[PDB]
């Protein structure tokens, strides 16, 4: 099954986040390794100490890259020349991660925030989502 949840923390207690592999690979294909139009996708970097379970992002002078999506509970979809800020809808600290594979998204994962109160804000690293 594709449909996958996120393990991030809301109040103490890890709450499944609603995430479907699906749209992650969608979105993160959908975006490509090309920004620059308004700031999405953005390009990661070895940052969050996040390995992704993989020998190709877990290197660390690597190319990574990250992009927003809205989960099933959303009703909405992230935009190309659309930055964080002109986003009408909605915050998500969820982001679709991928390798530049030269020019190429192996949909390395989604990564979420561990502190996801009510506007699922986010302090802490990017926890990798299962």
């Amino acid at each position: 099954a594709p449909i996958v949840t996120c393990r991030p923390k809301l109040d103490g207690r890890e709450k499944p986040f609603k995430v479907d592999v699906a749209t992650a690979q969608a979105q993160a294909r959908k975006a490509g390794l090309t920004t620059g139009k308004s700031g999405d996708p953005h390009r990661y970097f070895a940052g969050d100490h996040i390995r992704w379970g993989v020998n190709n992002c877990d290197k660390a002078d690597a190319i990574l890259w990250e992009y927003p999506i809205y989960w099933v509970g959303k009703n909405a979809e992230w935009a190309k020349d659309v930055k964080t800020s002109q986003q009408k809808g909605g915050p998500t600290p969820i982001r679709v991660v991928y390798a530049n594979s030269r020019g190429a998204v192996q949909y390395c994962g989604v990564m979420t925030h561990s502190k996801v109160d009510k506007n699922n804000q986010g302090k802490e690293f990017f926890e990798k989502c299962d």
